[PDB]
């Protein structure tokens, strides 16, 4: 994918609202209405005051919109801050700072407005422009500055480093130098709680909550000036002079674009449903993005999504492609697997049997669709407002799992995990972190919640088998990784170091990233067996290092395709024969595997095969593979 850019003395500040208008605030003393179009629309207001920032009163969702939410608050260079109607009015001037106010933000909950000041102190207000608190005085210029999602901490920088305070609490300032150079803009996603940081040693860098660096970047010719996560939390990007980057949550770039006379870009926004952003320039102009030439890919098809309105489908069972008809409204989301090609609109859900792309399944949509998984079965369909939704790949609702104190919004691929019998759901809470299970018939709870000790990063379920098989990865936040089955549900650590885990498409076998390295189980469940033949079919690739922070994207056949830090996508080879043996052993052929595993003579099949036996208890067959194990040593 890349970002397709269209470009309208500066340009001080950018907002896109949840109805899809984008605000801009210029030096001009205006303030003027964009539609997604990149066309400017109206004057919405002029006022006698310079600006330095704008946040738009935060709404979860359109749908569940009602209330005076649909404002924003402006930073201007006299110290006030002005909370104005999306007409323009203005409801509330505040005298906030001496000297120039150069960063706002509303808490997620809209409850306050967080404001910094070249004169170093950061102020929260009520709505009401009552002073609440002030919340920390730099030694320097606070030139951004966020909100964690609980609104109950702020993230902040002044000077080389990035501070994050606590507004209850006293405890400690977490606090760490972030840039060689003063750090000009930072940004704290909600829902993966990683942080992003530019500054003037013309670098930009990502962060986990704790200060533990992710990535850097490579230098860039001039200071990096703003940085801004998509709401998806699956990209961010990254404004400098004259340059506009496309990134990775990993770090590693999509795409950079070099623009027009656009001076830095000092200020970012993307849109509610992350597929556009805009930014402001020292120029003046106003540079409209948006995120296009998606690439998909399941065996033989491949997915290009050209824009908002354009899909084309390749289908190289005889280098084919199919262009889809133009669709009636953007294209939001779109995923592929299992056979489906599910496309959802901002309203309306087709799902293609990509073998006949004539005639899809279609279905209304009546919120932002944020995010969808696929099973062999049946799909999952997050919104804000029904919440999880299980579809039949015909598109009738299968069942809509919930619990007190779900979060929605608060989901990504990392938190919530979809199967053919059941879904996982992380419930991340300052009280507890849970691992809620649901059957995907009814969205009925399935067995206790399951509590860890510690925060958790991922969790992923198992595809193959039935609901017996069913089982959980679980990454921490000390890189730990452990199995949970779903039934049986006790937990057994797995590895240590872990930065990455996937399922393998068709079969019980597991790869993660440990120590670097990358590490196949053959047969995972082992390890509530026998600690001992759990090694034996367990291998690791020595000499294969990985870098820091790999993600493996893909386990299926013998291949694992991972993802490096730096964006280089590396092949690797895993082995040829587990796969066989589990095929066989589903089909009964026991004879076939003892003669395939005599035929090979490795040692680690031997293992897998004599795990599946003992697990089926054909007992003559584990008393061949284990003779033959022995008689090695
Ligand atoms: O996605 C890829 O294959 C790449 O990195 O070129």
């Amino acid at each position: 994918m890349r970002l397709k850019v269209k470009q309208s003395e500066l340009t001080a500040a950018v907002g896109w609202n949840v109805w899809n208008e984008l605000f801009t605030c210029s030096d001009d003393q205006t303030i003027h209405k964009w539609n997604m179009l990149g066309e400017p629309e109206q004057k919405v207001s002029t006022l006698d005051a310079y600006f330095t920032d704008m946040h738009w009163y935060p709404v979860s969702s359109k749908k569940t919109q009602a209330g005076g939410t649909d404002v924003f608050a402006v930073a201007c260079t006299d110290g006030s801050v002005k909370i104005l109607s999306r007409t323009g009015r203005v409801e509330k001037s505040i005298e906030g700072h001496k000297g120039a106010c150069i960063s706002l933000r509303w808490s997620y909950d809209g409850t306050a407005l967080a404001t910094a000041g070249e004169d170093g102190s950061v102020k929260i207000w009520s709505r009401n422009g009552m002073l609440r608190s002030t919340l920390a005085q730099a030694d320097s210029p606070v030139y951004s500055i966020v909100w964690a999602y609980d609104c109950d901490q702020l993230c902040y920088c002044t000077g080389s480093n990035v501070v994050i305070k606590s507004l209850s609490s006293n405890a400690k300032q977490n606090a760490w130098k972030a840039h060689d150079g003063v750090v000009l803009k930072v940004d704290w996603s909600p829902i993966n709680h990683l942080i992003i940081t530019g500054g003037e040693d013309c670098k930009y860098k990502v962060w986990d909550s704790f200060g533990r660096l992710l990535f850097q970047s490579g230098l860039f010719d001039y200071p990096v000036t703003s940085v801004a996560w998509a709401p998806s939390g699956e990209l961010f990007a990254v404004g400098g002079f004259n340059t506009l980057q496309l990134c990775d949550r990993m770090g590693w770039a999509y795409s950079k674009i070099h623009l027009n006379d656009t001076g830095s870009i000092m200020t970012l926004s993307w849109t509610a449903d992350s597929t556009q952003l805009a930014g402001g320039g020292g120029s003046g102009g106003v540079v409209f993005g948006q995120v296009v030439d998606l690439a998909l890919e399941d065996g033989k098809m491949q997915v290009t999504v050209v824009d908002d309105m354009r899909i084309v489908v390749n289908d190289i069972l005889n280098e084919n492609a199919d262009e889809l008809p133009e669709f009636r409204d953007r294209v939001i989301k779109v995923s592929l697997g299992y056979g489906y090609l599910i496309v959802a609109t901002a309203t309306q859900c087709h799902v293609y049997n990509t073998t006949n792309l004539g005639t899809p399944h279609i279905f209304d949509l009546k919120d932002t669709v944020t995010l969808l998984l696929q099973a062999e079965r049946h799909f999952l369909l997050l919104d804000n407002s029904a919440g999880i939704q299980i579809y039949t790949y015909e598109g009738r609702q299968i069942c809509n799992p919930r619990f007190q104190g779900l979060r929605t919004e608060l989901l990504n691929a990392q938190m919530i995990t979809l199967s053919n019998d059941t879904i996982a759901v992380l419930d991340q809470q300052a009280s507890g972190t849970t691992v809620r299970f649901f059957d995907t018939a009814q969205g009925r709870p399935v067995g206790e919640p399951w509590q860890h000790t510690l925060e958790v990063k991922e969790i992923a379920l198992s595809q193959a088998g039935t609901i017996n098989d069913r089982q959980l990865i679980v990454i921490d936040r000390n890189r730990d990784l452990y199995l949970l089955p779903v039934m049986k549900r006790h937990v057994a650590k797995l590895a240590a170091m872990c930065d990455s885990a996937r399922w393998h498409d068709s079969t019980a076998m597991l790869s993660a990233m440990v120590d670097q390295r990358l590490c196949v189980w053959y047969y995972p469940s082992e390890v509530y067996v026998d600690k001992d033949l759990l090694a034996k079919t367990r291998y690791t690739k020595s000499d294969s290092d990985f870098g820091k922070s790999a993600q493996i994207q893909l386990f299926a056949g013998n291949r694992c395709l991972v993802r490096r830090s730096d964006g280089v996508l590396v092949s690797a080879a895993t082995s040829p024969y587990p796969a066989v043996l589990y095929d066989m052993i589903r089909k009964q052929q026991w004879d076939k595997a003892t003669r395939l595993c005599r035929f090979i003579k490795d040692p680690t099949m031997w293992a897998t095969l004599a795990a599946m036996a003992m697990a089926a208890k054909e007992l003559n067959t584990a008393e061949v593979a284990f003779a033959a194990i022995d008689e090695v040593d």
